[PDB]
């Protein structure tokens, strides 16, 4: 914590590793001067830097970070764009629902990984249909992390597309929502 | 809380995803009772189960797992390692420290990975040295993941290796030692 200021300061020095260790020890600190800091180095030059500010935004959790953090979801870099996934999901703002949801079918695994658990954390609805068809995902991660967000989000509209799914559907969705109907009252 | 037996039941389900299911709610639900029949999920047919195994073992964290999880270190599948990692550095147990070390050097970049953080997390600096050659890993995520590591262990032995890193080493080792440098009084 007596350190928040050095490290502030450290992400405006020209080597890229000085700048991507202090945005990582700022979300540790958890101190909320770091944000606006933060927020900025999600612009940096270098790709391992704005990961580690994406990361250290969610970290600290001020929705502030937000709609930059929804911005950086549409990054070139595709750890930067997860990152972002991670942190909008520990805020759990529901205006992360939408970009969440076209994060989704992203290119990279690892990012719709990312975009399945945080609309799982953020708990809203609008998910469930995006999430039934990524269920369908070619990588078995992905559709494994859609499978645990319906559970997170439950209620009414989750139930009745699980029952539609243990009745006609298939493979990997059908062992979903066959589970789903042992598992509830 | 009130469906903790249906899930240690449902770890003998015929079906792979309700018996990974059961697990991945057992870890959310932390009761300890859990622990054993996890411990023998660790030996499932199928690599999800036990991968979901691991990773509720390290969310109880009851070092009972320990042992356990140091022999899932040596699993065929390479997510499975990860898991058993992450799990380790979870639990925090000083045993783990030597399997980690060797696991450092696993095929799988993700398990070099959650090796490193499970050691930085442990705090015991019989991983220094090994951490300081992961610093020369091929995968930049890797390296990365060493960096933290050592600046989560600390001491007098971590100062003495970046004070030599940053007189001769190059490249990365170098940024990180100097940025050590410039981060410590």
């Amino acid at each position: 914590p007596e350190k928040v200021e050095m490290y502030i300061k450290n992400l405006q020095d020209d080597s890229y590793y000085v700048r991507r260790a202090a945005a990582y020890a700022l979300g540790k600190i958890g101190d909320e001067r770091a944000v606006e800091p933060l927020i900025k180095a999600l612009k940096d030059e270098d790709a391992w830097v704005r990961r580690a500010a994406a990361d250290a935004l969610g970290q600290i959790g001020d929705e502030r970070a937000v709609e930059p953090l929804i911005k950086a979801l549409k990054d070139e870099d595709g750890w930067v764009r997860q990152s972002a996934a991670v942190a909008l999901g520990q805020i759990g703002d529901e205006r992360a629902v939408e970009p969440l949801i076209k994060a989704l079918k992203d290119e990279d695994w690892f990012v719709r990984i990312a975009a399945a658990f945080a609309l799982g954390e953020i708990g809203d609805e609008r998910a469930v249909e995006p999430l039934i068809k990524a269920l369908k995902d070619e990588d078995g991660w992905v559709r494994q992390s859609a499978a645990d967000a319906l559970g997170e989000i439950g209620g009414e509209r989750v139930r009745a597309a699980m029952e539609k799914l243990a009745e006609t559907g298939t493979g990997f969705a059908r062992k979903v929502a066959v589970n789903y109907l042992e598992t509830h009252k």
